[PDB]
C-alpha cells in the first residue's frame, strides 16, 4: 500500500515462489532480493538476520513499508485474502485453504525424496500418483464441463491454490519426468495457468534454479 | 450450524486436540468419534474412507451436517474464522496466522523426536529453547503490562494462536521435562490458558493418550 | 583376559535391545547400566558423557574393561565375531552382515512412522509388507537347515542376524500386532528365537519398555 | 577366482561412491554400470529388478561372478576385509566399523539438508561442526603415524574408515566448501587421501554429479 515491497530469499525457488507467482499474476511489482548473489548466500542471511527483526529468524520474509511478514503459508494467505484471490464464500475461502494445505503434504513429501535415501521409487511410484489422483478428483468436483475453457480447484475464479497446485508439479517436473500423463484435468490445469500472460511472461524470464 | 457435528479421527490427540480444544473454548457440542475405540483402529479407519468421500484420505474429517472439511489447519483456521477467534483485523489476522504456522513447525520437530533416532538432546537442548524464546519474544511485543492478568499474542483478546502454543507445549511435557521455567511470559501464557473455565474443564475430563 | 563389562543407555529398548539379546543369548554376565531409572536420564546422559570419553556423544556405550566401544552396530558385529555368531565362511558373513543392513532400514522406517505424521497406513500397507517379503524369501533360500524346529538365515547356525531379525518384529509387535500373519517362515523363525532357552528367560525377566 | 565384476547403480555418486573408491584405490578392475546414461534411469531400474535377484530390491548391486551382493555397508566391509583395508587386530576392525558408523550417521544428516526443509543453518552451524570435531578427535588420538604426510584414522595403514571419511567431506564440498578451515588434521587426512596416485586418477576421471 504505496509502500516499498521486498521479499527476502535465498537464489532459489524453494519456499518464496508461490509468493513470487502471486505477485507476478496480481501484476505487483516488488524488490526480489535474493541471498547468495552479492557474497556468501550464508554469510548474507546471517547478516539479514541481523539487521531485520524476524520472527522465527527463517526466510522467506516479506516487507511492505516498514512492516514484517514471515511464515510462507501466512504470507500467502495475507496476500491471497487481500487481492481477493481466496474465494468469494466462508466455504470456498476453507476449499482454497484446504487444497493448499494438501499441496504442502506431497510438495514436503518431493522435497524429502532423493537418491541417497533410497525413496525415489516410493515417491514416483506410490506418493506421487496417490496425491495427483486426489488433485484430479478435486478438480473435476468443481465441474469442468461448465466453461471447459477455465480449470479451477475453488469456484469459478483464480485462487491460490490453483497457483500452489501449479508450482507444485512445476517444481517436481524440474527434477522428475512428467506423470501428468493420468490425469487429464490436472494437466489441463497446469497448462492453463501456465499460460496464462502474467504467468507465462513471468515463467520465461526467471533463471533456472537448482532448488 | 443446525447441524450435527462429527469429528472423526484415532483415539489420541495428534493432529485433532488444537480442534477439540476449540470447540472445547467455545462451548460446541459435537461428536468425538474416535477410531480404536470400537476394532481394530486401523480397520475402522479403512472402514471410514470407504464410507465417508475423504478428499486426501487423511483425517482429521470435521463433519458438520453433511458438509465434509479435512485438513487439520484449514479447519482450524475456518472455525477461528467463523467463531471470531482469528484477529480482528488483515493485520492481526496474519499474526495468529503466522503465529500458528511456527507452531507447525517445533510442535512438527517434537513428534519427529525420539531415542531410536538420538536427536533428543538436539531437541532439547537446541530446537526447544530457541522456539521458546521466538514466543516468549512474540509475547513481549504484544505487551502484556497493560493488563497483566490478560496473555495474549495477538490484539486483546483470545485468538487460536494461543491454544495452538498452549497445546504445543501441552503435548511436549507429555514426554520431556517442563523446560517453560526459563520463559515467564510463555510460562505464564500456557497457565493463563489451562486456567481458563472451559479449556480447564476440558483437560480434567479428556483421558490420558501416548499420542 | 575377563574383563568387566557395562552397557551404557537410556532406560529402554531402542537401539540397545540388539545388544542385550546377544548377550542373553551367549549367557554372558554384564552391568546393564541405564540412564534415567530414578533421576532425570538427561542429566544423567550429560554427565555420563562429561565423565566418560566418547566418540560421539552417544550410546548404547559398551565398556569392557578400559575400552570404550560405541556404535550400535559395531557393537553387535564386534561381539558376534568375538563369540562365533557371524557366520563360518567370508560369504556367510557377509550375508549375515547383508540382512542386519536390511533390518536397520526397516527398523529405521518403523521407528520414524507415527499418528502426528500421518504415515502409520503408508508403513502398515506398503512398507513393512515389502520387507517381510524380503525377509522371507531370504529365509526360504536358506533352507537346508529350515529344519522341522529350528530356522535360521545364514548358514547351519544362528548368527547375530537372527537376533536382529527376531529384535525387529519384537519391536514393532509392541505396536502393530500380527504383522507376520501372512509370513509363515519368518513367524517360525521369530518362534524359534523367542524360545530358545536363554532368549526367552531374558525376555521373561525384563521390564515392559514403550521405548 | 578372477570373477568378472560389475557394479550396478544409478548415474550418481550416491551411496555407491566409496564401493568405486574402493577400486581405484585398490586398482580393481570392473564394470561401473549406471542406470539412465542415455535413457530413463527409472525404467531401466524396473527393468534391472525384473532381469536381476535383489534382495530387497535396492542398489548398489555389486556382482562378481554370478555371486549377487547388495547393501552398501555390507559390500564395503567384503571388500575391505578381501583387500585388506580394515585393520589388522580385532579391535582395529572395529575401530574402523566404528568410524564408518559414524560417517553414516552425518553423511544422512548432510543429504537430509535443504532449502526447502530450512535446516540448512542448523546444519553447517551445529550438526558438521560437531561431528568434524569428533572426527578431529579420533584423527589426533591415532597420532603415532600421523607422519609428517600420511594420516590413518586406524593403525599404521589405509582403511577403508580413511576413504568413507574423504568421500564424505567430498561429497559435502560440492554444496558447503570450507568445511574443514578449522580442523587441521582433517583437512590434512582430506588432503592425503585426494592425492594418493590411484584415488588422484580417479577423481580427474569421474563426470561431475550433482548427486
Amino acid at each position: 500500500m504505496g509502500d516499498n515491497i521486498v521479499l527476502y530469499y535465498f537464489d532459489a525457488r524453494g519456499k518464496a515462489e508461490l509468493i513470487r507467482l502471486i505477485f507476478a499474476y496480481l501484476g505487483i511489482e516488488y524488490t526480489d532480493k535474493r541471498f547468495g548473489v552479492n557474497g556468501d548466500a550464508f554469510v548474507e542471511f546471517k547478516n539479514f538476520k541481523k539487521e531485520k527483526d524476524t520472527p522465527f529468524e527463517q526466510v522467506p520474509i516479506l516487507q511492505i513499508g516498514d512492516l514484517i511478514l514471515a511464515q510462507s503459508q501466512a504470507i500467502v494467505r495475507y496476500l491471497s485474502k487481500k487481492y481477493n484471490i481466496c474465494g468469494e464464500s466462508e466455504l470456498n475461502e476453507f476449499y482454497a485453504d484446504m487444497i493448499f494445505c494438501g499441496v504442502q503434504d506431497i510438495h514436503y513429501k518431493f522435497n524429502n525424496t532423493n537418491l541417497f535415501k533410497q525413496n525415489e521409487t516410493t515417491f514416483l511410484n506410490e506418493d506421487l500418483p496417490k496425491w495427483s489422483g486426489y488433485f484430479e478428483k478435486l478438480l473435476k468436483k468443481n465441474h469442468t464441463n461448465n466453461n471447459n475453457d477455465k480449470y479451477y480447484f475453488v469456484g469459478n475464479n483464480l485462487t491460490y491454490a490453483d497457483l500452489a497446485v501449479f508450482n507444485l508439479y512445476d517444481d517436481i517436473e524440474t527434477k522428475y519426468p512428467s506423470s501428468l500423463k493420468n490425469f487429464p484435468l490436472l494437466k489441463a490445469h497446469n497448462e492453463f495457468i501456465s499460460n496464462l500472460p502474467n504467468i507465462k511472461n513471468y515463467i520465461t524470464n526467471r533463471k533456472e534454479s537448482v532448488y
